[PDB]
DNA sequence: GGTAGATCCGGAC
DNA sequence: CGTCCGGATCTAC
């Protein structure tokens, strides 16, 4: 999911999950678990933690417990499901917290691709995956100052910028396309060729098309025409992506 | 120290 | 049906 799709999760996972305990951890893909290395560390450390937030950086869920954070990461297809310790799992089930009142957080992935990290709470923001992840893109920590300071000290291109978690927060492949597309920018431009109008237009159009779907004109879209001009979409590789642009209304 | 390339994964060509 | 593809490391020029 995208961070929109973080963001909702976290909202509506919060309560089904608030003031519950960890009874029991059982873990079928070891591999979904980076910290600690050890999978049989990672369980035994949950059990007896209670749930007491859930916060999002980026496209990140940080599950606050009593000492611990478990830092999690869906990737494309990762899903997270509260149900019936007595119900059958659904497939591609990889991880299961077992809470003290018969209730299970579940997390199933058919690409078996996401993370997980679990530190003491002080800690978390300080280590992988946390340590290094830019500014939230709907912040005023991400400002066209920061932006315009990070293109102008790069060689790559706009949309290699855009991509890279630490100048900001899970921004991903469909809104780089997106926004680059509403702010009239080409993909492959060299981000320090972009001058100041087009660096406060492209933090708009980020801000803006982030924001909207949080509360397509390009993505997905190649061999079809740009619904502003016509013009067929085109799909190229940038940054080793896949992206699409308009050739007119792109510069 | 910036940065491309390697790495993980399986469903879909 | 070997190869393609996302995000975010980690590795190593
Ligand atoms: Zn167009």
């Amino acid at each position: 999911p995208e961070l929109p799709e973080v963001e909702t999760i976290r909202r509506t996972l919060l309560p089904l999950i608030v003031g519950k305990t960890i009874e029991d951890v059982r873990i079928f893909w070891p591999n979904i678990i980076r910290h600690p290395r050890d999978s049989e560390a990672f369980a035994a450390r949950m059990i007896g933690q209670t749930v007491r937030g859930l916060e999002r950086r980026g496209k990140f869920l940080k599950f606050l417990l009593d000492r611990d954070a478990l830092i999690s990461h869906l990737r494309m297809e990762g899903r997270y499901a509260v149900a019936s310790a007595l119900e059958p799992l659904e497939p591609h089930t990889h991880v299961v917290f077992c809470f003290t009142d018969g209730s299970e957080l579940r997390y199933r992935d058919v690409r078996k691709f996401g993370t997980m990290h679990v530190y003491a709470k002080e800690e978390a923001d300080r280590r992988p995956p946390l340590a290094e992840l830019g500014p939230e893109p709907l912040s005023p920590a991400f400002s066209p100052a920061v932006l315009a300071e990070r293109a102008v000290k790069t060689k790559r291109s706009v949309k290699a910028l855009l991509l890279d978690c630490t100048v900001v927060a899970g921004f991903g492949n469909i809104y780089v396309d997106e926004s680059l597309f509403r702010a009239g920018i080409l993909p492959g431009r060299p981000a320090a060729s972009l001058s100041s109008k087009e660096i406060e237009r492209l933090h708009e159009e980020m801000v803006a098309t982030i924001g909207e779907a949080v509360m397509l004109y390009v993505y997905g879209r190649q061999g079809n025409p740009c619904k502003r001009c016509g013009t067929p979409i085109e799909k190229t590789v940038v940054a080793g992506r896949g992206t699409h642009y308009c050739p007119r209304c792109q510069r």
